[PDB]
């Protein structure tokens, strides 16, 4: 399999355009899509490096097909990979929950063994809580399509470059 798998899922597609965008900066040859409505959980077995793509929906909740695979995560043992995350949501129509899925997600791949890198800097974005938090930065990529979709592109470009030389590819 390619280099990176980078895992998504989505509803209105938001967050797969960024998928897109994220294995096109990379190169398209370096990682390969999965949508996770798609997915066995036993996928993740297949690469080395990782990428969790989930827009958090309905107040706070992960996205339905990340949802079922979040129940066998288990299932999986994450030891000796790298794994990063990247999130779409509302930052003004949902300033307590911003974010909330990549949080989720981490806290339960990281105790699966699952070694986090990509934190990201919460300057620009204007919010209230998120369960994505991790000493002032957010445990990955946040980008917002709703209210700042004209910042979406450089913001991939400068995140990719980030997680190119932390994981050592
Ligand atoms: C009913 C509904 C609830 C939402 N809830 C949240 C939320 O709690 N937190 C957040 O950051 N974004 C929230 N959002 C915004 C979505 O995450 C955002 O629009 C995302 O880009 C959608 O991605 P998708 O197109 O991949 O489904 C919500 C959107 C809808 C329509």
């Amino acid at each position: 399999a390619k280099k990176i798998g980078l895992f998504y899922g989505t509803q209105t597609g938001k967050t797969e355009s960024v998928a897109e965008i994220i294995r096109d900066e990379f190169g398209n040859d370096v990682v390969t899509l999965h949508d996770v409505s798609q997915a066995e959980v036993t996928d993740l077995n297949d690469y080395q490096y990782l990428i969790i793509g989930c827009p958090t929906l309905n107040i706070g909740e992960l996205q339905s097909d990340w949802e079922g695979l979040y129940s066998e995560l288990d299932d999986v043992d994450f030891n000796g990979k790298l794994v990063a995350y990247f999130g779409t949501g509302d930052q003004i129509g949902y300033a307590d929950n911003f974010q909330d899925a990549i949080g989720i997600l981490e806290e339960k791949i990281s105790q699966r063994g699952g070694k986090t890198v990509g934190y990201w800097s919460t300057d620009g974005y204007d919010f209230n809580d998120s369960k994505a938090l991790r000493n002032g930065k957010f445990v990955g990529l946040a980008l917002d399509e709703d209210n700042q979709s004209d910042l979406t592109d450089d913001r991939i470009k400068s995140w990719v470059a980030q997680l190119k030389s932390e994981f050592g590819l």
